[PDB]
Order: C-alpha cells, then structure tokens, then sequence
C-alpha cells in the first residue's frame, strides 16, 4: 500500500527573503537581507504507513526531501524567490506517494511577489485617466502625511500617474552634516536613531514604523512581513506594474548632505548605498535627486560652494553609471531623475545641458515662487508668466524653463510643477487698482497644517463663499482668492492654471507635469493634469 495521507501541523506559513526585526530601530538592525527565506513545516500521520521519503512541494516542485522516520515530521529548508505558494507534504514509498492537502504559505519579497494587488477606487473628485499620451504625470507622496494628513498609499489615486516619488529617504549624518532637521521636533533624533551604527553620507529611512510597520490596507495581519508605506507600495507595484515609483533623496531639510559630496570617497559610499537600497528594496524604479540647492540658499544658511555645479554632474554621472550596472545585472529599467529650483538665479550654478546626459527627467520645482517667507514683495506662488502688472516679474515657471533651454537642455527632460498647495498671507494693505499683490503683508496666513500654506482641498472647500472673492488672472495663468476685511490673501493652482500648464507642455514639447503633494489635492488638480496633457478619460 501507498503510504497514509499527512497532516500540515498548524505553524506559522509567512517568511520573509528581507527579513525585517520587529524590535530594532537601526536600520542596519531592521533590515536583514538574505538569499533566500528560511521555511519550515511539520506535519503529523493519523492513519497508515509513514512511508519511507517525506517531500515538501511547492506548486507540485520539491523543496525539501529527506528519510521519513517516525508519525511526525519537520522540515526546514530554503525559497529563493518571492510569491504564495500551495504547500503539501508527501509521503512516498516504492508502492507510490500521498499527499497532504495544500497549506498556502508566503515567501515575501520587496518586489511584492507575495501581496496581493492594491487596487482601489478612486476617492474624492478622482477621474480615472489611461495614461496613453507618453507625457509625464508625477506626484510626490510623504511618508510623514500618515499621521495627522491621515493620506495612506490605498488613498493616492495611483492608476492617474506615470511616476509617484517618496518623499524622502534620508542621508544619514550627525551634526554638521543634517543640522538642519534641528528645527523639526524630534526630526534629528529620530535620523541619528535610524542610522545608529551605520556610515555616514549613506541613505536610511527617516521613520521606519510610517515605513514598514505602521499597520495599513493590505498589509494589516500581525505577521505580514511588510507593512506600512512600503508594504503598500509593493501592493500597489503588484497592481499597477508600469507606475515608476522613486525614492526621493533630500528635500528642504534633508539636503545639507549633498554639499559635503565634492569628497569623492563621501559621494562614492552615498551612490555604493543608493545601489543598495534599490537591491533591497525592489519596488523601486531608480531614485531621485533633490538637492536643495546647489549653491545654497536651501534650508542651511551656512552650506554652498562654488564647486556644487561640478559635484552635482558628478554625482548624476555616477549614478547613472550605478544604475546602467543594476539595469544589466536585473533586466529592468532604472530612473534618474532630480527636483530643481525653478529660479534662474540657482538654475546657472549647474550645467544642467551636460547633466541632461545622465537624467530621465527634471522635475522643475515651478512652485514657491513667493509666499509668507517674504511679506514686502507678494505674487503669484506657481504662475506660468508674468503678471499685467509686473512683467518683469523673476520667478515664473516659463522664466525656469527658459533658462533651461538657453542652456541646451532638451525639451523633453523638462517636467513642469504643479502646486497641490497655496502660499498666502493675512493683513495685504497697501494695494493699488485692486490688485491685492501690489501691497504688503503683516504675517502668514492660517495655514491647514503650518502657517502660510493651506491643502489645495480646503482653498476648494472653505474659501470660495462668503466674503473671499476668486480672480483667475489669465495673463500670469494663475488664479487667487482675497478677503478684503482681513487682507488674507491665498496664490495657488486650480484646474485652469494647470490646464494652461499642460497646453503650454504641450506647445514646447516638454516632458509632462507633476505635483507636490498628492495628499492636498481634492482630485481637481490631478485631473486636470492628466486632461491638459491629453490622457483619454476612463479606466
Ligand atoms: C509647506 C510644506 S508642505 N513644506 C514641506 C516641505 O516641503 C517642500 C519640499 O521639501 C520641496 N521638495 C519638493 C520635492 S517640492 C518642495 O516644496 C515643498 C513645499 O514647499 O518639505 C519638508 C521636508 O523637506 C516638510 O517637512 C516636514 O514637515 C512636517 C510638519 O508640517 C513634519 O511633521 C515632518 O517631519 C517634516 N519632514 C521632514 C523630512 S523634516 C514640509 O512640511
Ligand atoms: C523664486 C524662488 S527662488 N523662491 C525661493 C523658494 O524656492 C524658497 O522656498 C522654498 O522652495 C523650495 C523649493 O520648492 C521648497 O523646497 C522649500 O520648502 C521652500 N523653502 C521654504 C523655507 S518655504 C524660499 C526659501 O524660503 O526662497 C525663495 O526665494
């Protein structure tokens, strides 16, 4: 006779290939990359002979074998490849061989083999978009927007974008080097935490539990290997495998590291890292650079050398040449791109016509052209041109574009913002021929979430009734609304600012648009850009 029919012991069915350590919050701690993930089953024979092979298959394929001793038995054995598997012992002898029923198990993966697919609806104003116009569609998600903001990755309207940037993988570093982080409450202890132990100049992850462990939609099971933002986004590769989702390196307060990288042996460990992280975490389809500034005038008043043009297309040329090396080694495709400052002043301290050669995209920050920062001189925040008033405004989007060109940078690099946010200020008096611009302030407006910024969501919601007037100006492209009584002036983007965004892309053959940041927008703004590219309406 056969042998009896096995039973799978009750155990547990999920392992991990990168194994995160649930109580560890160093990264070099957290994250344990391993060849293959270590399984183990055990099964028990209520009935018959034992046989004399015991076999674990996986599919119907042998992962495990060995001399069937005894009515229980445990194997332990190695997968090196990520997915769901249906897992039956069998038991053979020379008369043929019995299997158990199949037990699924998990062998999980940061390409999200194992997951199923995050596929949600559409929330809010969303409208689904194909994306068949070749164009651009970017948006930046946050890692911090879990918390308070409350916008998780089952929200971001995901099947309307080409590319979702992650706002921000940090550059590990103490003082002098992230200080910074020094002016966000717990922000600089929680960056030297992660990287306890770890090489400066190389990157982390700011907030490991927003990143791996925070339970969220699809990933809320205790043992899940993955949870958090990035469980999600494995979720959601699974669901949309086109979507290019980059890690954005730097930021307004995560920056300072770049200005330290003309010391080769600091940039060569910084790429070495870069190479790393996409190796260990395989949803990520290149990295972004964004450098807040070369040059300076970002965040830190003492960082900025003359020399930062040449490290910059240094560094862009190394990590193309990094990514040339993992796209040969995996097959896939690898993105370089980078966030720049719009501002003509800070677009000439880099060649960006010879960094060009190394780059997917330019994201051309076009947003923050002015706002609380600055209460004497106010104007439109992202307009596309000038204002009737002022046409030799400095700071518009076609100013930045254009020093881009004069340049030589091609115009299919250049990705144009959109703003998914306003600037404004409160008390503006002083102002000539009702043109609230042409005062001055006395302090920032009441901002959603920090002073003199307000969410795209609630401009749409809370102040287009009452008192506050709305003016689209169509020579600066770019509309306002204004509160005479308190003098709270609000500069954003709307669906018709974008719209004159994505017709003048299109006009000079750019490369598309995208947007900071996704949670802000109602869907008004994102629609609006995949319509003024001419991506057709519908699933
Ligand atoms: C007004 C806003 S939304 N400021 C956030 C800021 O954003 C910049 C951004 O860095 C720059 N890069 C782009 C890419 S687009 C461009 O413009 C946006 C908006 O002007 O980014 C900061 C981080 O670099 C944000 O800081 C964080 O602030 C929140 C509190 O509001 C805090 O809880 C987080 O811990 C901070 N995140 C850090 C990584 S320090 C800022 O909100
Ligand atoms: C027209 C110019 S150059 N405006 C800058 C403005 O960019 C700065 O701001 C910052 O914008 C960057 C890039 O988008 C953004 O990352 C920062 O969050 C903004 N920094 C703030 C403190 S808001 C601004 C610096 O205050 O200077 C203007 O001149």
């Amino acid at each position: 006779a056969a042998p009896g029919k096995p039973t799978i012991a009750w155990g547990n069915t999920k392992f991990a290939i990168v194994e995160v350590d649930q109580a560890a919050t160093a990264y070099n701690n957290l994250v344990k990359v391993k060849n293959a993930a270590d399984v183990s089953v055990s099964w028990n024979l209520w009935n018959g002979d034992t046989g004399t092979t015991a076999k674990i298959l996986l599919n119907g394929k042998e992962a495990w074998s060995g001399p069937s001793t005894g009515s229980s038995g445990t194997a332990n054995f190695k997968v090196n490849k990520g997915g769901r598997y249906q897992m039956q012992v069998a038991l053979c002898n020379a008369d043929g061989c019995t299997a158990s029923d199949a037990t699924e198990i998990v062998v999980a993966d940061t390409d999200g083999s194992h997951l199923a697919p995050l596929k949600e609806p559409l929330l809010e104003k969303n409208k689904p978009y194909k994306q068949n116009s070749g164009k651009v569609v970017g948006s930046y998600f946050v890692e911090w927007g879990v918390y308070g903001r409350n916008f998780t990755v089952d929200k971001i309207p995901a099947q309307n974008l080409t590319h979702l940037l992650y706002g921000f993988i940090p550059i590990c570093g103490g003082n002098g080097i992230n200080d910074s982080l020094k002016e966000i409450e717990g922000s600089f202890q929680a960056l030297q935490r992660s990287c306890q132990g770890r090489e400066d100049f190389k990157v982390s992850i700011h907030d490991p539990f927003a990143a791996l462990q925070k339970a969220q939609k699809g990933v809320t099971a205790w043992d899940d290997p993955y949870k958090g933002n990035f469980g999600q986004l494995m979720a959601l590769k699974q669901a949309h495998p086109d979507l290019k989702i980059l890690p954005s390196i730097g930021g307004w307060t995560l920056s300072d590291p770049f200005f330290f990288m003309g010391d080769k042996v600091k940039r060569d460990r910084f790429v070495g890292s870069v190479k790393e992280f996409l190796q260990t975490w395989k949803f990520f389809d290149g990295v972004d650079i964004d450098w807040e500034f070369p040059g300076g005038k970002g965040a830190n008043p003492n960082l900025g050398s003359p020399q930062d043009g040449e490290t910059y297309v240094l560094l862009m040329k190394e990590l193309r040449a990094m990514l040339d090396q993992l796209s040969a080694e995996t097959g896939r495709k690898y993105e370089l791109t980078s966030a720049i400052s719009a501002g003509k002043d800070k677009i000439d301290k880099v060649a960006y016509n010879v960094a060009q050669n190394s780059m997917d995209h330019i994201f051309l920050m076009s947003y923050d052209f002015y706002g609380a920062f600055d209460l004497k001189n106010l104007g439109h925040q992202t307009a596309l041109n000038a204002p009737a008033w002022k046409p030799d405004t400095a700071y518009t989007t076609v100013n930045g574009v254009n020093a881009l060109l004069t340049q030589g940078v091609k115009p299919g690099k250049i990705v144009v913002g959109t703003a998914m946010y306003g600037r404004g200020w409160t008390g503006v008096n002083g102002y000539q021929n009702n043109i609230p611009f042409t005062g001055t302030a006395t302090g920032p407006v009441k901002g959603t979430w920090e002073n003199g910024i307000v969410d795209y969501r609630q401009i749409a919601s809370q102040f287009m009734s009452g008192e506050w007037q709305y003016t689209y100006d169509a020579t600066a492209e770019a509309p306002y609304v204004f509160k005479p009584s308190t003098g709270d002036l609000i500069t954003f983007d709307d669906a018709r600012s974008v719209q004159a965004k994505g017709k003048y892309v299109l006009d000079k053959q750019l490369g598309g648009l995208f947007s900071w940041e996704i949670d802000a927008d109602n869907g008004d703004i994102l629609n609006s850009m995949n319509a003024s590219l001419g991506n057709s309406a519908g699933v």
